[PDB]
RNA sequence: GGAAGGGCACCACCAGGAGUGGAGCCUGCGGCUUAAUUUGACCAACACGGGGAAACUUACCAGGUCCAGACAUAGUAAGGA
């Protein structure tokens, strides 16, 4: 239920648009203090990125959750076009995903905090 | 109709007034010139387009910006369009 939690919560936050994506993004609300979790996909090619995503992360003392594969946290933070037929295409993979404010409490919000706590 | 008859009009005349046409200047038109000298109009065009334009107006000419190209599909793209 930790993965149904996490895409729940990070689709209320999309939809209430509280939500960054991108390092070069991400650094910057991690370190104004408004980030209240971060996000990282596993499938990185690059070594540098995920130290400093986790070292930022330590350093600001903000919630860090890992994914197994980046297009799927890409998905899940709405980077595609919904068709009506099913599950939305052109994908493109997101590296990391940051949370500004959730907008209102959630099922998952909880279990989320429970898992990485 | 350089045919006849009847009638009528100071955008016709008669009887007259002011005149205009001549001079200087203002303003519109043609022509010429010009990078352009934007252009419509030739009784019923020509101080007309309410048109007396320094910018704007502006339509012309010599240059420099910008999109104020919705929406749909495809591509690129958060390792950033
Ligand atoms: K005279
Ligand atoms: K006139
Ligand atoms: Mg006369
Ligand atoms: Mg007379
Ligand atoms: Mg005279
Ligand atoms: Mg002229
Ligand atoms: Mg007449
Ligand atoms: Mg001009
Ligand atoms: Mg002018």
């Amino acid at each position: 239920d930790i993965m149904t939690a996490l895409q729940l919560v990070l689709k209320k936050s999309k939809a209430h648009g509280g939500l960054a994506r991108g390092l070069h993004e991400g650094a910057k609300v991690i370190e104004k203090h408004a980030a209240q979790l971060c996000v990282l996909a596993e499938d990185c090619d690059q070594p540098d990125y995920v130290k400093l995503v986790k070292a930022l992360c330590a350093d600001h003392n903000v919630s860090l959750i890992t994914v197994p594969n980046a297009k799927t946290l890409g998905e899940w933070a709405g980077l595609c076009k919904i068709d009506s037929e099913g599950k939305a295409r052109k994908v493109v993979g997101c590296g990391c995903v940051v949370v500004k404010d959730y907008g209102e409490e959630t099922e998952g919000l909880h279990i989320v905090q429970e898992y990485v706590k």
